[PDB]
């Protein structure tokens, strides 16, 4: 698929048994994801936006479906307002930026 | 061209005559650059992401080369962590994500 960027990119995911909207964020490292109960151990991480930073639980290793493509790696939970999907994950789907 | 993920997505651009290297960033609906001197009138923006909000100088109309295509759009001016190049330019180039 193509996608334009005349508004934001979102996109439907799979993420712990349950479907959400996501970003598609090239400008993003790292793909974060809005409060939700995923189970087993995480590490305590800071991730840092234009603003400041914020506190996020790091979880490895967790599957997440991406418009119909698997991405397996981390993903960060935490107070985020949209679930960004960042290039650690993108690069697993094959995504490009075209112009 | 077209741009793989593995890396961040750092392309040359020129703003009032001066080059600078910034982020192809689709989850930015805006464009924002580090400090610096530009010429035209401004006025006060705030813009929000991850961690807040920061305080911007918002010109208009202000002709920027992106990897060597052209656009002429409204380009913020504040303490952004890295330069941004958003949504508002990408459409201008024709950029756009495919998978
Ligand atoms: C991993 C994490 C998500 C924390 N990364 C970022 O936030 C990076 C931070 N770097 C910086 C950095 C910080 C620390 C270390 N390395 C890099 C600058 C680029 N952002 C990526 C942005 O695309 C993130 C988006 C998130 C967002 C989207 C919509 C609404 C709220 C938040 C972002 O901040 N977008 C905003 C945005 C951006 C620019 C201009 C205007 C606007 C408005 C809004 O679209």
């Amino acid at each position: 698929p193509q996608i334009t960027l005349w508004k934001r990119p979102l996109v439907t995911i799979k993420i712990g048994g349950q479907l959400k909207e996501a970003l598609i964020d090239t400008g993003a490292d790292d793909t974060v994801i809005e409060e939700m109960s995923l189970p087993g151990r995480w590490k305590p991480k800071m991730i840092g936006g234009i603003g400041g930073f914020i506190k996020v639980r790091q979880y490895d290793q967790i599957i997440i479906e991406i418009a119909g493509h698997k991405a397996i790696g981390t993903v960060l939970v935490g107070p985020t307002p949209v679930n960004i999907i960042g290039r650690n994950l993108l690069t697993q789907i094959g995504a490009t930026l075209n112009f």
